[PDB]
């Protein structure tokens, strides 16, 4: 049966440019603003996240929430020569919906997908893909998920002094758990950039947390 997210990804198959991550996304946005909402950060946040990739360049970004990969292609697009993006996604009909948007856009060379709950793959990074730590983390999965994630990040050694972490949804829906944390903790360097709600003209906000240690 038919879903939003099949929807969307035959509007770009039909609509956009094979291999041109701009047209990729200006056609998501498009469909989205024009027929359908979807819950992509969309083009106003977007331009926040483009900024934060630009200024810090990243080699290895974590995200958390792929959807139909609107984000995904979003950074991947603006990634360095050699730089990868992992992104984790708990439902496979998603998760195979990305693979085909990254796939017309031509940057499934720059991201790998992880096929399950972060809480389960996070604490298998280390062993199973070869990470380090972690440059970068968008958390953009479901808002109860962000505290405990970013908590366990911390536990399992993925992160190191600088790593960014930004987060979506800070104000809508609203994540009041984790701003509480990184706000209430030294270990994290804090800035708040107002925005929109994806599609419409609410605000909300993306909350960027620096990593600087124990
Ligand atoms: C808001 S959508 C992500 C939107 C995407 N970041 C974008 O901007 O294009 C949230 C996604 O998180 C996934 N998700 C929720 N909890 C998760 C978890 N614990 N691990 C992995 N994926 C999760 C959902 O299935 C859903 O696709
Ligand atoms: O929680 C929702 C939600 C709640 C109710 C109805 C539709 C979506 C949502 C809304 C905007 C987002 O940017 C986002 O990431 C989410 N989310 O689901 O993770
Ligand atoms: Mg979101």
């Amino acid at each position: 049966g038919d879903t939003k997210e099949q929807r969307i990804l035959r509007y770009v198959q039909q609509n956009a440019k094979p291999g041109d991550p701009q047209s990729v996304l200006e056609a998501i946005d498009t469909y989205c603003t024009q027929k359908e909402w979807a819950m992509n950060v969309g083009d106003a946040k977007g331009q926040i996240m483009d900024a934060v990739i630009r200024e810090y360049s990243p080699s290895l970004v974590l995200e958390l929430g792929a959807y139909c990969g609107y984000s995904a292609v979003r950074m991947a697009r603006l990634l360095q020569p050699g730089a990868r993006l992992l992104t984790m996604e708990m439902n496979p009909d998603y998760a195979a919906i990305t693979q085909q948007m990254l796939n017309f856009a031509g940057l499934q060379d720059k991201v790998t997908i992880l096929n399950g709950a972060s809480q389960d793959l996070i604490p298998q990074l280390k062993k199973k893909y070869d990470v380090d730590t972690l440059d970068m983390v968008f958390l953009d999965h479901w808002k109860d998920r962000y505290l405990p994630d970013t908590l366990l990040l911390e536990k399992c050694g993925l992160l190191r002094k600088g790593t960014v972490l930004l987060a979506d949804n800070v104000i809508v829906p609203g994540t009041p758990d984790f701003l509480a944390y990184v706000r209430g903790s030294s270990s994290f360097e804090c800035t708040h950039y107002s925005s929109y709600l994806e599609y419409m003209k609410v605000v909300d906000g993306l909350e960027k947390a620096i990593y600087q240690g124990p």
